């Protein structure tokens, strides 16, 4: 008999797991350590096992035995590559890009800042610029270019109907939400264990894609959470503190024997305070690929209000051919006297003409 | 003998009722426990109770039955769908706009700002640049075109005089005025009051709008209740006293199931004090509809003074139809072109001519 959770382990060799709601809720179960030692895992997996129902004298559910490990032969999960040890690699299994549900803008997504598996990705835009529904249109089209990819969406410190929306808009694909209205204990809660669960999976060797709104919001809720950590960097911040946030998006990489990791969040600047540059800084360091989404440009509302020339990613050849290598290199020199309006604006005529490879054929 | 009001529950399971005023005064009441466990209601629900006359030796009144509760069978209280549980949407039971009492002014209003049942709006602007009166015409309005909604006015930290102006001009609506001359102590007290009160008013189904005079004001207000912080934000904020102001606001919702709860609150910002830009953004993220009022127009004297490119709201589409979405999309390419004042001077010599409607007519 298999019951299934994600483990969390306690500091005496026991755990935990939770259950659909993906919060803590009344339906938690216990797990023994004999089990899981008998097996040798890796913590944060995908775990299943045989359990017995709440012994007398016992208040909750305990563990009887195990028949199938992560859904594998327990003896094959006995030995593993770790995924902290996994060589990494720049992203060389592209997702190629196209997609139906808008071509023009998901073409100026695809054009403007490449997607690859594995791609440790940040978007960042001030407040109200353009950045829920566009993750929620990045989603969309990932649920149809590769049916084969885990696609997991986490929402923190949003708004509830965004996430009803998302939640019936999603079409089946794993949504995860904490409202603004939980406590930021939750909001941490929930955001380590996605964490756990995705690295654990994908260290199997699959691919997963995690899109994480309000990531710069959830930065700020680690603020709230972080219990000093010492000096205080400029603008309110903490110095050290933003090391799990960097764990946690560093942990998109690419993995040279299969299976990738790619994260993509929404980042929040110019908020008039200097805990969010600070903070956004700090993350540009550790991304792969940044999208900076001018507010004027949002003003001028030309979606996506992309800031083209701050804009950029980090390895585009081995993204694109040495052909595209050149043709975005005309075009920086070109459009470097083009302004950012107009030449968005032309770009969305030219480009309703003809696909991207069409306009490059 | 029945008594109405809103139970406000101590640890020990007996309760607290207030009187008309909605401030503190010695016409407060005594609730027993066992009455709200066997119709099982719900914090702040509107209570009708009954009660005898007290006994000696008793210090303050005390409770011995109820006969009729929350204006319907007390049974039925015992399942109903609590309101922090509903499913939240975005308000698409909108409430068209059209207001007589100025049908110009409110044109800009309606045409610039929609209104829907559940709106969590929010207008900022400076001070001294037409909040109070504007917030008067709203609810004067209000209270012609939906006779069946329940209207009520907070005012925290405002002037005495526009408290009395209030109450004699709102024709018997529910205005609750906490002057600046309280302590803050005062302040928070109503503020909570009716913080429940609409919620669970709400929570039976029923549409509720709040119009919150001097929303800043009330957040300059928490400040000096800011008790830590722990470390001190931007200007001195409270991390914590935040999140109560947060909730309130977030209360505004709209319910799948019927009734809303809309807060239209006003705040300001450009004091020249970083505190309140700091609490502005923080309120941005989290109502669905900002009003941003820019002091040039005002000293223009230009009513409304909107800064109309900063301003916009969420979810349009949902509550304006294709035909009015492409309208306005219209409208947003060519009025980008337009300068604040004269745009406005425009908008007035064209859309006085004919109603919103028949203008679209
Ligand atoms: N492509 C788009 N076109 C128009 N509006 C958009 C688009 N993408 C997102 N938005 C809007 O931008 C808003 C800001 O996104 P969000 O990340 O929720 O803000 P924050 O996280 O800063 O509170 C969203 O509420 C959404 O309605
Ligand atoms: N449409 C308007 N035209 C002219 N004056 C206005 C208008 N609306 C509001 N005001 C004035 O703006 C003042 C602002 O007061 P208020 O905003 O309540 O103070 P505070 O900002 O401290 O809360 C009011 O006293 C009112 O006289
Ligand atoms: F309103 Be969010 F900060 F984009
Ligand atoms: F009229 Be408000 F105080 F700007
Ligand atoms: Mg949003
Ligand atoms: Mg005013």
């Amino acid at each position: 008999r298999l019951v299934k959770g994600y483990l969390e382990i306690s500091q005496d060799g026991y755990g935990f797991l939770t259950e659909n709601l993906h919060n803590l809720e009344s339906r938690v179960a216990i797990v023994s350590a004999g089990l899981i030692k008998q097996y040798a895992l890796r913590a944060g997996d995908y775990v299943v096992g045989q359990a017995r129902p709440p012994r007398e004298n016992e208040r909750y559910a305990t563990l009887l035995k195990v028949e199938a490990v992560n859904n594998l032969d327990p003896e094959a999960a006995k030995n593993r590559p770790r995924f902290d040890e996994l060589t990494p690699q720049f992203p060389d299994r592209q997702i190629r890009l196209e997609t139906t549900p808008d071509e023009l803008s998901t073409r100026v997504i695809d054009l403007l800042a490449p997607i690859g598996r594995g791609q440790r990705g940040l978007i960042v835009a001030p407040p109200k610029a353009g950045k829920t529904t566009l993750l929620k249109k990045i989603a969309n089209a990932v649920l149809k270019n590769e049916p084969d990819i885990k696609v997991i969406v986490l929402l923190i410190d949003e708004r509830p109907e965004e996430v009803t929306d998302f939640r019936e808009s999603v079409q089946g694909a794993e949504v995860i939400a904490s409202t603004f209205d939980e406590p930021p204990q939750n909001h941490i809660r929930v955001a380590e264990f996605v964490h756990e669960r995705a690295k654990r999976i994908v260290e199997e060797g699959g691919h997963v894609m995690i899109l994480l709104d309000s990531i710069t919001r959830l930065a700020r809720a680690n603020n709230l959470v972080t219990p000093p950590t010492g000096r205080t960097l400029s603008g309110g911040l903490d110095s050290a503190a933003l090391y799990f946030p960097k764990r946690f998006l560093g942990a998109a990489r690419n993995i040279r024997g299969g299976g990738s990791l790619t994260i993509l969040a929404t980042a929040l600047v110019e908020t008039g305070s200097r805990m969010d540059d600070v903070i956004f800084e700090e993350f540009k360091g550790t991304g792969n690929m940044e999208l900076h989404l001018s507010r004027r440009l949002e003003e001028r509302r030309i979606f996506p209000a992309i800031d083209i020339l701050k804009s950029g990613t980090r390895r585009e050849e081995l993204l694109l051919g040495e052909e595209v290598t050149h043709k975005m290199w005309l075009l920086r020199k070109v459009l470097a006297d083009m302004d950012p309006a107009e030449a968005m604006e032309m770009l969305l005529a030219r480009l309703a003409r003809t696909k991207n490879n069409k306009e490059f054929l």
